[PDB]
């Protein structure tokens, strides 16, 4: 946290941000890998695969029962609420995330891109129709569509499945056009969004990483601060906020 890490952000001209399960960590949301990773409890080839949804739907339904309900009743946190701010202050252009959470929009950040999909999105399993919900569903009797018949199934992209084109595409022409990029409470091994900040890299400009633990994008972090997005994120727009005001306009 130098003078030169606040003059990258702060005189910045395209920064974007790409954040992962880390951001919501503090909102009492679990994080995937890590301490308390959902991964180090449960198995993914049982929950989040598309075999294992044909297998047992049911059982696939209540963990994402309860992941919704979680992610609908939780708030906000301080790293939320300041990239929603870096945003409002007209630095933060574009944020990319992996969460499925919506707790970036609830904060108020207005350009998100979900990656992986969200939990507030619900689609049918055969026919074009998706629908987002305002609270979790009861499980059972399992998530049926209404405009054909089939069931429906959580909105977002399990681990072999591929990423709409559109979205994919959209969050790589953010990266392509900027200069700095925060990487935040992401361990930077699930692809394709890990190759994201590279590009970022590749194009000359500059990685800031977020995250108590270092991960594979460290050894070309420009910056890599270990700590908390929360603190971190608050103390860094709080200085960032105070360089802009006293630029002479
Ligand atoms: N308070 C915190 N602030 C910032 N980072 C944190 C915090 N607490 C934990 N982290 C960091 O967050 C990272 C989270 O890593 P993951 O659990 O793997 O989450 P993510 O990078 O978003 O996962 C990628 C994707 O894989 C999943 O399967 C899932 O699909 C997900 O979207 C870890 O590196 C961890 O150290
Ligand atoms: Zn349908």
């Amino acid at each position: 946290m130098d003078e030169k890490l606040l003059k990258t952000i702060a005189e910045s001209k395209y920064l974007v941000a790409l954040t992962g399960a880390g951001v919501s960590a503090e909102s009492g949301i679990p994080t995937f890998r890590g301490k308390d990773g959902l991964w180090n409890r449960y198995r993914p080839e049982e929950l989040a695969n598309p075999q294992a949804f044909a297998k047992d739907p049911e059982k696939v339904w209540k963990w994402y029962a309860w992941r919704m309900e979680k992610v609908f009743n939780a708030q906000p946190n301080k790293a939320h609420q300041a990239f929603a701010e870096l945003e409002r202050l007209g630095v933060l252009k574009c944020l990319i995330t992996q969460n499925v959470d919506d707790l970036h929009e609830r904060a108020g950040s207005r350009n998100v891109i979900h990656l992986h999909g969200s939990l507030r999105v619900v689609r049918c399993t055969s026919c074009n129709n998706s629908f987002e919900v305002e609270s979790a569903p009861k499980i059972p009797p399992l998530p049926k569509c209404d405009k054909c018949g089939s069931l429906l199934r959580p909105g977002v992209v399990w681990a072999g499945e591929m990423l709409p084109p559109d979205v994919l595409d959209r969050a790589m022409r953010e990266v392509e056009r900027a200069d700095v990029i925060i990487v935040a409470g992401t361990s930077a091994v699930v692809q394709p969004a890990a190759s994201l900040p590279l590009i970022v890299k590749q194009r000359g400009g500059a990685i800031i990483e977020i995250n108590p633990d270092e991960t594979p994008l460290t050894p070309i972090a420009d910056y890599s601060l270990r700590g908390k997005a929360g603190e971190v994120m608050d103390e860094l727009v709080r200085h960032v906020r105070k360089a802009l005001s006293l630029k002479l306009n």
